[PDB]
């Protein structure tokens, strides 16, 4: 069943009595939507649809691109109108690769794609950078907006979730609503953003949360400490 936003509280402490047990055993209970793209002359990238609250294929989820599938992701940004991408690394987390860099630091060319770094927006806790994409045989530029958020502890959740909710609300707030869907890449950190997102769309229009559900349809959470962690942002955000 789902949890009424006024009950949250009594759900979690219910939850963590007799040593955390309910959310451990809810946890431990956990265990077609390809994006497609058109073949071009020459495997190619996966990515999968993830739906949102109020539509389907709010989210498409990939394995960050790996150096030989940059390509293959920028066409799957332009062919599905992207217009936000969202990454929940450093590039380098305690001296270990975590993603390489997939955009320019200016300018370069992808294929058939010229992507051109027009802005960074640099903040405490993430990196807004803008990008425009031209195509061979188009005529006109499409603007692409990555949010990166870089305050995710390498070793576990945010100790508050204060920042990581900013951050969503940052890319709710960007995200036209006739956008593509948003392409979340590069831990089970992407698992806890959308259930996040969704969630808050539900508690704002439902007055209720079923994030049991939410993940159950569900980029896995890879921790209990997750699970516990998305219960105590929707918490945070469910004040006033």
């Amino acid at each position: 069943p789902a949890v009424r936003v006024a009950d949250l509280l009594q759900h979690i402490n219910q939850m963590k009595t007799a040593e955390g047990y309910g959310f451990k055993q809810e946890y431990e209970s956990f265990f077609r939507h390809r994006v497609k793209l058109h073949p071009m002359l020459g495997d190619y990238i996966n990515a999968n649809y993830i739906d949102g609250y109020h539509r389907s294929n709010h989210f498409i989820a990939t394995q960050g691109p790996k150096p030989e599938m940059v390509y293959d992701f920028w066409r799957m940004v332009w062919q599905e109108h992207c217009s936000s991408i969202v990454m929940i690394t450093k590039l380098v987390e305690v001296g270990r690769v975590k993603c390489s860099r997939y955009w320019p630091e200016d300018s370069d060319t992808y294929g058939d794609i010229k992507i051109m770094l027009v802005k960074t927006e640099t903040l405490a806790e993430y990196v807004v950078r803008t990008f425009a994409l031209e195509r061979r045989g188009y005529s006109a530029r499409h603007e692409v907006r990555q949010f990166h958020f870089t305050a995710w502890p390498e070793h576990g959740v945010p100790y508050h979730a204060t920042g990581l909710l900013a951050f969503i609300r940052r890319v709710k707030a960007s995200t036209p609503p006739d956008a593509g869907p948003i392409v979340i890449h590069c831990t089970g950190r992407t698992g806890c953003y959308i259930v996040l997102d969704v969630m808050l769309d539900m508690a704002e229009c439902e007055g209720v949360v079923d994030i049991y559900n939410c993940v159950k349809t569900l980029n896995m959470i890879q921790t209990e400490e997750q699970y516990i962690f998305i219960h105590d942002a929707i918490l945070e955000a469910c004040l006033c």
